[PDB]
């Protein structure tokens, strides 16, 4: 599958917990970023937002959080963890929410799930149409191409509370994007062992075909390396 | 059927484990040597990938080994070239020569179904033992011992391979069914998946005890060994 849903959404949370990933420590560092540019922030939308774990610590920064994810599966999830928050099934390329937030986030690389240039171009015109125009839009991009690593593989384990599961991911270079094959084994004294399969094309833009897509959507943009992945982060402020 | 790429992970997969061969046929010789000082020959039945043959081999004159599985047979060829290694089966086997020791290491054995196997496996050890020499047989778990519903998991990686292996183990009538995955990932070689299951024959104490009997060897159990399932030793007489 490719579509976050089923075993692998109920399994997404304690994966990304093994591998380390610390949603409170980035929030934080997402909601000081927010405050260094709209010092009077109020709201955030979070786009792509998951199973809602970065929603659920932002809500303690700002008075007014919501989210918008594609995969009802994923979404079902971050409504349990943030029954206070309105959350949104959609589509980052062509959602409308009628209001405008402070800010406007996209995690963790869930920009590359975006196929070329034209849904790049129209997520950053979505994101701009949704921002307040003292307030700032961030995306966490995926890897640029000179920065990506053919047949990288990854293999982690966690247990909790019974449940144990092994991940393995191989990525491969395929035209101009990463074909990420991804595997998983989850066991159990009762349940046995069940096998399954992850495989995503994950877009290699490059840092310029980034700025484009903010420049077109009316956004001054600037390019932070680090970042809470490794991968950098990009900033666009309206005007 | 240790078969296919699954006997090709079977060496990986126990160094990730731990498994140390070399003190294990460092243990064994010096077990062999307190039972029969002069010891010079050892057959090593259901030798696997002959990983204890090619540290035994710096201890004995002369180390053979007995394997079903052709893969595996292949495998233990390759480590080991100047062994004589024999494409067989435990339970009706005759080389026509007896040898110092007859070992059968790692719960080999559970893969017999029944008393009338499990005895007619001793005879044959037996039978290829010298009057002076012993017979070492690694029990699986006697059922008194067995935990349903284990869970093991563990990764390797060796020379950009990485290896990572999930066991599931519950009863089945007098047996231990486990079922096992695996995920093998390199660079270039991407990501497979693989899969077996196995019935491994829950044994008493006892009847192992009986099967020794049989077959004329005085038995005695060491508690332990090399995998917490103890050791049988058989002497002739
Ligand atoms: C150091 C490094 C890694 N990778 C790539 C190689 C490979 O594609 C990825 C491998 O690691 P895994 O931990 O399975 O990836 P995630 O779960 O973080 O992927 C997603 C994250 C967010 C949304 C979607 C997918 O990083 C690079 O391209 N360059 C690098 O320097
Ligand atoms: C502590 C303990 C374990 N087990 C069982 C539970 C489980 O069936 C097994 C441990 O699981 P794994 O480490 O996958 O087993 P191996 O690879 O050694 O099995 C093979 C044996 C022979 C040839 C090949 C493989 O021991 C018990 O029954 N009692 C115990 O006290
Ligand atoms: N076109 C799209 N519109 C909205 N969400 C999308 C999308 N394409 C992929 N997604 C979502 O992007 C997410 C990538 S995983 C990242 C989730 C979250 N931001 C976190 O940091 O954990 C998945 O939940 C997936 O369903
Ligand atoms: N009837 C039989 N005769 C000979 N070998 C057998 C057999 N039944 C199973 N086997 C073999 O027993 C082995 C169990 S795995 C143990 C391998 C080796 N003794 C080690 O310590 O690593 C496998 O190689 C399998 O092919």
């Amino acid at each position: 599958q490719a579509d976050f849903s089923g075993e692998i959404a109920e399994l997404y949370d304690l994966v990304h917990q093994g591998k380390g990933k610390d949603y409170h420590r980035e929030a934080a560092d997402l909601a000081a970023l927010v405050r260094r540019h709209s010092p009077k922030a109020a709201s955030l939308l979070d786009v792509a937002c998951g199973t809602g774990m970065h929603l659920r610590h932002l809500a303690d920064s700002f008075g007014t959080v919501e989210g918008l994810e594609l995969s009802a599966d994923m979404l079902a999830i971050a409504r349990r963890r943030n029954p206070d928050a309105v959350l949104h099934h959609g589509d980052m390329r062509d959602f409308s929410l009628g209001r405008r937030f402070s800010a406007v986030t996209c995690m963790f690389s869930s920009i590359g799930h975006l196929a070329g240039q034209a849904e790049l171009d129209a997520a950053l015109e979505r994101f701009a149409a949704h921002v307040l125009p003292d307030g700032v839009v961030v995306v966490e991009p995926w890897w640029f191409p000179e920065n990506f690593t053919p047949g990288y593989v990854a293999a982690g384990t966690v247990e909790a509370g019974g449940t144990t599961v092994t991940r393995v991911s191989h990525s491969s270079r395929e035209g101009e994007a990463t074909r990420i094959e991804v595997h998983y084994l989850v066991a159990g004294p009762d349940r046995g062992i069940t096998h399954h399969e992850e495989s995503h094309r994950i877009t290699l833009f490059t840092r310029e075909q980034y700025e484009r897509a903010f420049t077109a959507a009316g956004l001054s943009v600037e390019f932070m390396p680090g970042g809470p992945s490794g991968r950098g982060l990009f900033t666009g402020l309206p005007g």
